[PDB]
């Protein structure tokens, strides 16, 4: 039905709108078992009176692995849960441009060699 | 000193590390007014047992605007500041691999007209 | 009467004696307007038992504006004032050199490029 | 680590940090007796409702004996210290260029032969 | 960056400055994943006011072990930590030999055959 | 009885075994005043049950003068007491690989440059 697609350069993992109020919707990956199926949320609140506006995204990538394969009955479970939330604040009466900056700044930040260089190998920012 | 670059296409903003203390580290583009510049604050921290590792970004951009072109006589001044937080969270012992792919997927997650979309219009996510 | 100059890489700007009390002189740059202009106060006290002696020097640097094009009934006035001040404790016995160093040392001190971005961008003094 | 390097015509002394509070550093020369070494506190705070930044520089050099030699028993004390401390007023929305002439001026101000035989000599600033 | 080698006689073992006080400085070993990587903390403080100054130094050799080879998914893990800190006190007056004297013989008072004959298989010290 | 040496380049000055206790023994260069004399004081325990092994090391050197040569009808007097404490801390099970590399780490780790510069002028790791 409702759905998401993300590349990973060759790769395509899809997810699809699970659970959802117009105040906070929910996507998995329904592929591999019931767990583990890579999660996302999504957020959405007022702060104040129309003061702003609040956005909030985890993603919830659990490693999972089975092994009924090499150890008698045992099934496939969850060894850990890496996460990646984010919390943007957006002004009532912002000017549709200060508001993409934003974003555009954002999409290539990440994009870095610095960032992920940073997130998988700890390497402090800046060169 | 150490620098940070950053693409909007053709435009091209880079920061400068400022400060750098233990868990903390500051960036920023000082070129502007004083007040109205970028402010790039990421953290590094582990609590418990070296148990686990969080990080954090923050980005701060204020919109600013000087008028001493219309009302002769007259400084910038800041309307507003929105930002853009993240808190990743890291297992001590997580694989390269796991490390790897989650930040590939934000990468392209962010990058997603849909997000694009629903951060500048506020678009709720899915199609 | 009793002048002061200094360079400003090519241009020379100079200073006149305002008033001259007990302890305190007191100049002013005669020029431009004549509300704000550079100021220096040249303060000197003894401390109690004529232990040591007790220098301050005030820097005032006013930023000023004429509207008397811009809008019909305008004067200049002043925005805002920077300054700087210093506040040099001296011995009495102290040793002929012991001093000069100390002068020295201030001086290569301030033309520090960490200063200087200090001072202008608000650095820390890192490095 | 954090350092910071001075020339005093043709040698170049070292200062070290020695502690890193929020608001203010400190540094030290690391050499000679561990008794009274240069000493430099760099402090910044901000005033009322974000209306300017306060800064302070203090420079403390200790002039220190060591009568190992002549007599028996005797060790390294400090007979005086001078200081020359700086407070510098600075506004939020200053111009770029505002700010700069300012520490400009207190460069070559200091560098002034008259300001010199003050420091040294106590000469007032005539001429 | 910043760093720190030593010599096991023919390997070669790097450390590298990771965060950083100029309090308290801390070192680690980025070559194995993250868990159990060699760490090394430095610290400083002022007992009393000017009265000494102590120094401390851990060293957490942290014994690893991967088996995700033999054991289908288990992940690498500690068995346990071996430390080694040292606490130095010294005096603010000290002589700059009395100083170093203390450092030789702690030097060389290491190397011994008996100490690590000690450390190793409990050898009672003295012969 | 008992003895330890230990080499300043040529000089070699001997510790010499005066008490044994059950946890703790003692060495001493008894040679010299009686006051100003090395201690070395050695000792070793085994908290909970048997789990884990404590050693202690702690290495004493008085600064002492005889003003007898200067002030005739005088004798030696303590100056000042300068220490240097190891904590060493060893797992009930560890290899007899573990427990070697640990020493040979913190043998070398001692006779590095950086560690001398610290211990005698203060100077901060890492280059």
């Amino acid at each position: 039905s409702k759905t998401i697609v993300l590349s990973v350069g060759e790769a395509t993992r899809t997810l699809t709108e699970i659970q959802s109020t117009a105040d906070r919707q929910i996507f998995e990956e329904k592929v591999g078992p019931l767990v583990g199926r890579l999660r996302l949320t999504a957020s959405l609140r007022q702060n104040g009176a129309k003061t702003a506006y609040r956005v909030n995204l985890k993603l919830d990538q659990a490693d999972v692995v089975d092994c009924s394969t090499s150890v008698c009955g045992e099934l496939p479970k969850v060894r850990y849960t890496q996460v990646w939330s984010h919390d943007v604040t957006i002004v009532a009466n912002s000017t549709e441009a200060s508001r993409k900056s934003l974003y555009d700044l954002t999409k290539s930040l990440v994009a870095t060699s610095q960032v992920e260089d940073l997130v998988v190998n700890l390497v402090p920012l800046g060169r």
